[PDB]
């Protein structure tokens, strides 16, 4: 192409910078590790992984039959955080709109054995779940960095994790939220309050329309007063500058 890396390098910095925060998107095209934004060394530091651990709960809860994929959960009528959330919801519904206490009641029925064993054998991060089944995700101990998520994302979206091929597509199908000129993209946000600094996630792949699928993880730091639509703005205007989509 024309445009110089530095010219690429510089722009993807400035959406960090201009969003007064710092961060970090790693792409992977084929075997190969690319690294931008405004703070590069966060690449293969570990944080919590939030939300982005509902694709492999759900995995976990499909693969060993507690969930199936149009189950709904029922909302037990106590008050949550989002008013979206105080509602019924199949695991789908619930991964796009994050929905905690329907993975919680997920992470529940496969309890902490299991769930440590997947984990486990998954690779995931650090690999530890400590003592409590419900929140290991969300303050500990289980962390993971934006190299291991947009290797995790990779192996998903080739359907290479240590699942069956249906457990996969199930939960790929759950994780679609964009569209754009033929290119769909595939994704989990992440947004972990109960640590400090907050962390933001948004890990996943773009399919391109000729099939390639190329694998991201943004990751950088929420600060109060910022939207979550930060991290897909960052994110897409990034994979745009590269041409991705
Ligand atoms: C996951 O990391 C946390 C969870 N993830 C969120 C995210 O934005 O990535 C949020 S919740 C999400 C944003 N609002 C939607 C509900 N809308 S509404 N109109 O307010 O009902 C859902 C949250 C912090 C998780 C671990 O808590």
């Amino acid at each position: 192409m024309h445009i110089s890396s530095q010219q690429h390098e510089k722009a993807i910095k400035s959406y960090f910078d201009e969003a007064q925060t710092q961060g970090v998107i790693i792409i992977k095209e084929g075997k190969n590790l690319s690294t931008y934004g405004n703070a590069l060394a966060r690449a293969n530091k570990e944080y919590v992984p939030a939300s982005t651990f509902k694709m492999l709960n759900a995995l976990i809860g499909l693969e060993n039959h507690k969930a199936t994929t149009n189950e709904i959960f029922k909302w037990d009528g106590k008050k949550r955080t989002y008013p979206m959330w105080e509602k019924d919801m199949t695991l789908g519904e619930a991964m796009a709109l994050s929905a905690v206490p329907v993975y919680q009641e997920l992470a529940r029925r496969t309890g902490l054995e299991l769930m440590q064993k997947e984990v486990k054998r998954v690779n995931f991060g650090n690999t530890n779940i400590g003592t409590q089944v419900d929140n290991f995700w969300l303050v500990g101990p289980l962390k993971i960095t934006p190299v291991q998520e947009v290797n995790f994302a990779d192996d998903l979206a080739h359907n290479r994790l240590p699942f069956k091929l249906e457990t996969q597509e199930e939960v790929k199908k759950m994780l679609l939220i964009k569209e754009v000129n033929g290119s769909k993209i595939y994704a989990k946000s992440g947004w972990g309050m109960g640590v400090t600094p907050q962390v933001g996630w948004l890990t996943g792949w773009v399919e391109q329309a000729n099939g390639k699928k190329i694998p991201f993880s943004l990751n950088l730091e929420m600060k109060e007063g910022m939207s979550g639509s930060i991290r897909n703005e960052i994110t897409y205007k990034s994979l745009e500058n590269l041409g991705i989509i």
